């Protein structure tokens, strides 16, 4: 089953728990979180605070954490505690790659890492192990268009799951709309986080259903 | 250079000669003509003597014609004179390949080989010499959305277009607009055809520059 | 689980609905319908009104249509508003061929292609979305004896569904008896259409079980 | 022994039989009958009833028919029962190309296929224990020069023959002639159809002579 | 044709202008800026002023940026403003490869990327359409003898730039003389970076010249 | 664009100016000097005294000498100075096969090899840099039909020049006619050196014209 | 001959010189010092002056050095004049790799880098030339148990090290124990870094026996 | 999910059952037993009616029997007809190994091969549809520590396990500990036989406990 | 150990005794002979009473033979009984290449073959048994700059030399200086002759301990 994630960042940051509801009553599957430190992109978002406070408002659905912070250990720990149910970080962040791996899982919860355009997969081939998912930035992170030469970059981290027989969740963050969307999916992606898309679109409902409808035909 | 080659059976068929004078002075490359007999395909659409008018009308640009009809020969023969500077057909149409393809070479214009999805490309093997441009059908033709399974495909022939050494357009069909030509263009497709993104959007300069500006960063 | 499929076609047609019942309750999974035009083969057997009449007579398994005609929309149409639960047909049979195979998926049904012994498997590799199954044929349709080299056929095929991932089935139709059914399924067939080998037997159950005994044994 | 193959198309049809055993007494090997009925391809020859003719004139050499017809199995019948010792005929002009390779087999004379410039050798795959011979047209039937293009298919399919041990007879039809023969010879071709060449000359014994001669030394 | 790109950090740098215009009349190409902050590497060299100094000065030749500097994308901002043709940094040096390559090009210059000696190519594989030019530095960089393990990767680099079919310029610097220049030239590189060897030389005619001899014979 | 270079061995030698001057107006690209010392090869033919006969006559098309002799230093030069555009010879011929190729470049003229029927590639490999032409012999020289085994050799030759990048001259000289010509083309020969063909016919322009459409085609 | 190199870091630090003395006795052959910045790793360990007063106690032995710290190149200086014999150090820890391995090479010791478990081997193809030794970490340096996940990279850093025709011992630090010693020796390491196991041992000289007994039969 | 298979050679022999349902308590998965019978291995252990015991005893957990004996039919009868779920026998004490493992089938068990040290794998390759196990001894059987060199032998069983697509269960026997488990785990195998490291140790559960969480980190 | 190899054709020979004590004072390994005979190189250098002359003045350093001579086995004769302790000759200068090694072997000396520039290395083959050394020729013999095709070709050799498992010197000689011999060193060559590079400079001792300086470090 394909997930469509929304992103937060996008949402009426006002009437967060509201516009999160609304969001997951229209079909989307998990609450995405991308979280910038204003060190390692250059823009800040949101902590852990704000992930604990939709689980106080009665938000049940995952929310997948993507860390776009440097460096990230203590940031991996304060969202496992406020409730996060996937954690994601870019290797370049990390002097330690695999302990931080460790530490996410140790919350029992899925640890991965999230690519930048530029990264390639090599991260990944001593750390199989503790790869649930990985994530790759379609846009330039904190910064668009969809840039085009991710869908190779698809297609190579998809041969390298197929490899381990593992499952690892494929995951895409960035540009995404439901006229990309299609083609993004036949190159072995399964989840697509989306944030303008569906956030600024008059009704989330017919969005999503234009999405899937796309989805269902690859 | 990358054409957007606007197809005209989207176009004011009303006021032929004025939509497509405004539309090459927007931007676009070449116009396109989307034949069919509903025998090949289940529908009809224009004759010769409509190329022949344009030219009448004094449009000088140039005029590529997708045959989707079958037999082919005999408006083969007629397209070229009405002024055609290219065809292209579909090899299940004809029963000798190699002779049409010489026929549109008599001429002196463009000749090649249009691919319906299911398709395969080893019809293109032994006819190579006689191939300018290949036509890929990214949709049902005379039948929607673009058929991503389509992207591999644009990859298999601009591969096989490289091993030949020679100049061979590699141009799509179907489901084209501004949110997926830089995937189809990364494939290695060098040119566009695009009916309903251009002939039904309010400007067809904005429209055409927004298409150019996604294609400027493959 | 190795689905044995047979076809009505050698059934008691003067007591069809009795002997579907026979054969179902005597173990046979699905029903198998081998439909001919008298142009795509040489012979006409039976249209959806058959089809319809065991849904009304009470038969509720699977009923799977083999389209030995041309073309073949129009019954594809019809099959399926009768009840039929899979369609296939031959490629050389449609001039559109993925749009034939999305026309039987919008029925919320599987579809798949049917190939003649001398048509090999490029056909498959632009539609492989919408394959669901593939049906090789072992005897030369509507004119016999298992064609061998259908066997080597089968594992190309089983080669190829592995690449994809997908759930595809594998059946196969002509000539199939208890003494050559495990030799085709150690080539990686999964559904077995047989008429005259359990028709024609004094018992469709000693029949059916002595097929099932070879299959657990591949 | 490589085969010279007249073809009497190109010879004095008002006195077939006479020109007929001038060529055979001149060195030819078997008598080549390009057959062609107005809707395979663009015009008409000669039926069984020619060949049958030859037979009751006294001729005993091989005769080899070249069937550019479609359908063709009730031609397939009448040219065996008139005396042919081989047929060939085109994948694409018959819906059921193993069962029409049978057909010929169940005469006792060879039997194989025909292809078209533009045509590949996929269709030889899966219907290989009935094909005795291959016929590559070097020009496109019923319309010339060599098609230089042809050099390429013959490596390919003697390849092919190799691999599958038979024997399994190479031939070529159009444009041979004494100049370019041993270029064609060294890719593989064992059997030359030559009709123009031969019976245009002022001897045939001369021009068969010469085409020995460049035979000899490939 | 082979570039000649003199480093002006082994220029007079009391009389800049003045040797930068002998150089040019002697011969070279493109002047070479090696800018360093004192962080990336242990030195510091040079601001953008001195760039628009000599565009100021006259200097119309092309003006070819090096930053061995950590962050990068301010200066990239003011080399390019200051009048730079081309811009190239070390991938390690941002954390935002992509984000910064495309910065570069928004100038309408050249952009590229450096490696150190111990740097691979697999930074390239994905900017690859941002990609205008590589430079290998074959000494280490603030720190000589040319590394002689850098033709090696010279040679890799040029593969991987035919592989693209795009036009990208390999240029090296470190240690060129005219000794080894045609060692290094055969392995692929077209463009030459040197300091002391052009600047410390009695003629700069003399020296461009007798590089120029060797480089013809490549 | 193809060359047809006619080798003046076959002219009139006694109106040797008026025959060049013919030939060239009848659509001829250079004029082909085999060069033979009754040595190398059992004929002697002509000195450098007759190509800066044809200079001073005022022939100003190019002049390709084909040095059939051994040693070849002294007439390398002699014929540079006569005013040749570009010398081939056999590497059997000298003892210093690099030294040679760059003798006849330091004239700044086009240097190359000619191999013998039984001579492969190995001598092309490491004097690339030198290479700007390959000559095939296609007969035993001095001593004939086409040896169809040199278009095997054509196409090794035509793909280690694609390996090298450069452009590389592929020229054949031996039994070359308008009969045999499309087929050594396709090859990958892009010059044709003819004698007999040309000479021998009534009419140059008709015979370069025959041989022109051949190649158009290929 | 396989080393076991006691790693200091697990002695009695109280005691150091008397524990270093010992261990040696028992049959240990290098002492390895495991140096934590508090900045690469997230503790401290010892500086230089350890090192040295470990020489001035009068140990003969080798002394390993591996650098957990970033920068690196003042570490490499001081524990070279301390009397280090090799040091290896974290690829990414230095901004200039080749330069910090030739810097070691300069004091006339070893040279190489350490790799985190993270690490791949790609930091080693273009330094090979300075690398002596190569150090795998099995745990997660400075925060356990042997990770399994290095016996792989220990195999392809072996296949990398055979490649090289060098003498390039391949070293293990993490976890190391007499139960898993023997299963990490066959994939290639040479050389274990023990602590733990050998100075909380009761006898060293028996662990080291049990190491040394294994050992022997890989 | 791993299996933890204690083998009852280490167990209390004079209070089996109650030392048998202690370790199933403390979460072993299945109980194994090494069958000898003094001739294939030089012990004697225990026969079919000890297995019966444990049965009559109440013990319902899966018993796995590892035949070391040798003819192998009379004892797979009998510790079948006691009440073994799966049974594995060496290829090389059966005459007839497929009848062997069609034998151990025919009683509804698990079956598969039992390989010494020095066997390889290419007994499995015909056998491969009555393989349910594959058993890796890792010490020489009844005569230790884990022989190293297995850990490849299980990386060449798993990947062969893997081309076969069916669930075939890889196991070992000999010298395994929680010291080496996860170094064998990482390389494919699923099941584990202990003896001695679980039933001479202090806490059946501790021991068990810690083998669970060395091989959750895998 | 890398050889520093002088070449005596440089130095004073009218004070060669005491030039060449010199050169092996300041650190040369060997003498190197480059002998030729007028014929296989437009030159003549010296014969084998120069090598004698400098035994009997008491030189004791290696004495290598490189033979540009044609015929070589009564050179190959002299040379040896005058004391070389290394000959080698280019192979088309032998009509028997085999004998002439064995009967250099025959003296109890190094045997080898020298390659000119356009040579290739096939001729290493069949007489590998009989190879001790390989000198590369990097400059056209008898007639320069180092030519940079070379390198490739020791890369070859090298490679060649590392599959005999033999133990082969590789050598190269012509254009050998301080700046170029790192490069040439990094492609295997283990032997250097030089000429020029050491008799013409102002001491030996330095130039010599610069080349070992630049060598010690690749
Ligand atoms: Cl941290
Ligand atoms: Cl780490
Ligand atoms: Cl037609
Ligand atoms: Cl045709
Ligand atoms: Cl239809
Ligand atoms: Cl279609
Ligand atoms: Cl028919
Ligand atoms: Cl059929
Ligand atoms: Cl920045
Ligand atoms: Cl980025
Ligand atoms: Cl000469
Ligand atoms: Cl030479
Ligand atoms: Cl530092
Ligand atoms: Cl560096
Ligand atoms: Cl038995
Ligand atoms: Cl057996
Ligand atoms: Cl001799
Ligand atoms: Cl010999």
């Amino acid at each position: 089953h394909i997930q469509i994630n929304p992103s937060i960042l996008s949402a009426d940051l006002a009437r967060l728990g509201d516009d999160v509801k609304a969001v997951l009553a229209a079909g989307a599957d998990n609450i995405h979180f991308d979280v910038m430190d204003n060190h390692y992109v250059p823009n800040l978002t949101f902590g852990p605070m704000v992930l604990k406070a939709l689980r106080d408002y009665g938000i049940t659905a995952g929310m997948d954490v993507h860390l776009m912070v440097k460096p990230v250990d203590a940031l991996i720990e304060s969202f496992a505690k406020a409730g996060a149910t996937s954690i994601v970080f870019h290797p370049e962040a990390s002097e330690h790659i695999d302990r931080s791996l460790q530490l996410i899982k140790s919350f029992g919860i899925q640890a991965g890492l999230a690519l930048n355009p530029a990264t390639g997969i090599d991260c990944l081939k001593y750390v199989e192990s503790n790869i649930d998912r990985v994530l790759i930035m379609s846009v330039n992170p904190g910064f668009q268009k969809f840039i085009p030469a991710m869908l190779d970059k698809a297609k190579e981290i998809s041969k390298w799951i197929s490899s381990t027989d593992r499952d690892i969740l494929l995951e895409i963050d960035g540009g995404v709309n439901p006229y990309n969307i299609a083609e993004i999916a036949v190159c072995g992606v399964n989840a697509f986080v989306a944030g303008s898309a569906i956030f600024n679109s008059d009704s989330y409902k017919q969005t999503i259903d234009k999405m899937r409808d796309e989805l269902n035909k690859v």
